[PDB]
């Protein structure tokens, strides 16, 4: 029925599955892909379903699976890459988190990455939604988050800083200056075996609206 594609403007992103050596579904052929379990739309009709199991496959310099968008530029054919300090850089996510691993209860569904490492993840430990940089907290986005509760979040990057919204709502304005940025949204999942998690437990989570904008 309804695709991923149906949902969510899929035209400048690629997609990293959590199986088959963490391939990647580029566009055109993102633009008619699903998978069953990792990456589809929900029963309802209306969002897209990002699965990604502690036993998965992972990247290259990465110890955690994900079922991951990375943005792309040019009908998905070129790598994004911009910079803190030259334009103005946004992304919107509207999503709901559904499941965590048991173990090591913790994901990241929202991120500015870029040549090297994370530049901020929007991540939850629990019932704790907090923006993480270089492995610390840099402010709350909500203290008391019950999985299947819809929210958005906004990222801004412009003038050597980066804001992060929360519903709205401004939680944090942190001074980056960094190019070679781009932007990442679907389901990190932050354990594996190793951590003590079961090979099928899971993260996962609903995007129901996803939107990148650049300005110069």
């Amino acid at each position: 029925s309804l695709l991923p594609s149906d949902i969510l403007d899929l035209t400048n992103w690629k997609l990293t599955l959590p199986i088959n050596d963490a391939e990647e579904i580029t566009q055109p052929e993102l633009d008619s892909y699903e998978h069953s379990e990792y990456f589809h739309v929900n029963d309802d009709g209306d969002a897209v379903v990002f699965k990604a199991h502690c036993g998965g496959d992972t990247t290259e310099g990465s110890s955690y699976p994900r079922c991951e968008l990375r943005e792309m530029t040019n009908d998905g054919q070129d790598k994004a890459s911009w910079s803190t300090t030259s334009g103005t850089h946004t992304m919107i996510i509207d999503q709901k988190i559904t499941h965590l691993p048991e173990v090591k209860d913790h994901v990241v569904v929202g991120q500015i990455h870029d040549s090297d490492d994370d530049v901020i993840m929007i991540r939850l430990e629990g019932n704790h939604l907090f923006v993480e940089g270089d492995g610390e907290e840099l402010a709350d986005l909500d203290t008391d988050y019950e999985l299947g509760t819809r929210f958005t979040v906004k990222i801004v990057a412009s003038g050597g800083k980066i804001k992060v919204y929360y519903n709205g709502d401004l939680k944090l304005t942190y001074n980056k200056s960094v190019s070679g940025c781009y932007f990442k949204a679907g389901m990190y999942t932050q354990s594996n075996t190793s951590k003590g998690d079961s090979e099928d437990a899971y993260g996962e989570n609903e995007i129901y609206n996803l939107v990148v904008t650049h300005s110069l």
